[PDB]
């Protein structure tokens, strides 16, 4: 039923459970990361992020966010190591962000909300494609990276500058040769836990890997995110803001830390 849901009073996160009852499941995302109770796990490995051959193809306003899509038909941009068994291939990235700098992230850190959160979505190659992977408990690995407002992120500007061409729902643009290495912080220290997609269909198929170090973006860069629209061309303007799901109950889960 993946239309009719969105980020408002009458169709936002508190209503999703009527169409998608797994919304109240046992391993929903995002969560608050309580840094004091996350366990350092010396068995966790460094994360291996291998994006040197990533081939972006296109950027799309899907009406909830915008997606930068990658050709995932070959063995190219891969996440492995960390808490993962096997290899996961990059399919898309997107962001969640606020109406104001004080909110926007989906995960929180000791209840702190960041201005935005980047999700690099990868599927486990043992399942052959994304659509089969999402039906499995180890099907996806999502690398989450917080954004704070400060210095500009130069590697983000090619994204920001294309947004006026995909202002409205359903618009796409060639978006080739974008290098997602330019969106990564210096450290790959992370927290990890088992969870879910944060939008409908809310499937419980994700190993979450959330980096501790945020990236900085400028006020001007996030302001351009907030000029996007959730409506389609020729409809009344609803700014694309506050496209985040709040933290969900941790229930029977442990968050592990790769560090300290
Ligand atoms: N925010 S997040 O990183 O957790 C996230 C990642 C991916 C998606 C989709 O692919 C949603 N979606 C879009 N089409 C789909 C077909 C099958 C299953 C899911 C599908 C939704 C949320
Ligand atoms: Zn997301």
């Amino acid at each position: 039923m993946s239309h009719h849901w969105g980020y408002g009073k009458h169709n936002g996160p508190e209503h999703w459970h009527k169409d998608f009852p797994i919304a109240k499941g046992e391993r929903q995302s995002p969560v608050d990361i309580d840094t004091h109770t996350a366990k350092y796990d010396p068995s966790l490995k460094p994360l291996s992020v291998s994006y040197d051959q990533a081939t972006s193809l296109r950027i799309l306003n899907n009406g909830h966010a915008f997606n930068v899509e990658f050709d995932d038909s070959q063995d190219k941009a891969v996440l492995k190591g960390g808490p993962l068994d096997g290899t996961y291939r990059l399919i898309q990235f997107h962001f969640h962000w606020g109406s104001l700098d004080g909110q926007g992230s989906e995960h929180t850190v000791d209840k702190k909300k960041y201005a935005a959160e980047l999700h690099l979505v990868h599927w486990n190659t043992k399942y052959g494609d994304f659509g089969k992977a999402v039906q499995q408990p180890d099907g996806l690995a999502v690398l989450g990276i917080f954004l704070k407002v400060g210095s500009a992120k130069p590697g983000l500007q090619k994204v920001v500058d294309v947004l006026d061409s995909i202002k409205t729902k359903g618009k796409s643009a060639d978006f080739t040769n974008f290098d997602p290495r330019g969106l990564l912080p210096e450290s790959l220290d992370y927290w990890t836990y088992p969870g879910s997609l944060t939008t409908p269909p809310l499937l419980e198929c994700v190993t979450w890997i959330v980096l501790k170090e945020p990236i900085s973006v400028s006020s001007e860069q996030v302001l351009k995110f907030r000029k996007l629209n959730f409506n389609g061309e020729g409809e009344p303007e609803e700014l694309m803001v506050d496209n985040w799901r709040p933290a969900q109950p941790l229930k029977n889960r442990q968050i592990k830390a790769s560090f300290k």
